[PDB]
């Protein structure tokens, strides 16, 4: 699994609320968390399925 998908969901520094996906790695599922706009992490999806098929593993 990249080393990223267990890592925290990151808003970053940004104002803006954007909802984003992240791979929860517990539950083996994506979740929406809410996006600044800006300087990503890349546990960062625009979608669950993008998500999933970065991180669900092999």
């Amino acid at each position: 699994r990249p080393d990223f998908c267990l890592e925290p969901p990151y808003t970053g520094p940004g104002k803006a609320r954007i909802i984003r996906y992240f791979y929860n790695a517990k539950a083996g599922l994506a979740q929406t968390f809410v996006y600044g706009g800006i300087r990503a992490k890349r546990n960062n999806f625009k979608s669950a399925e993008d998500a999933l098929r970065t991180c669900g593993g092999a």
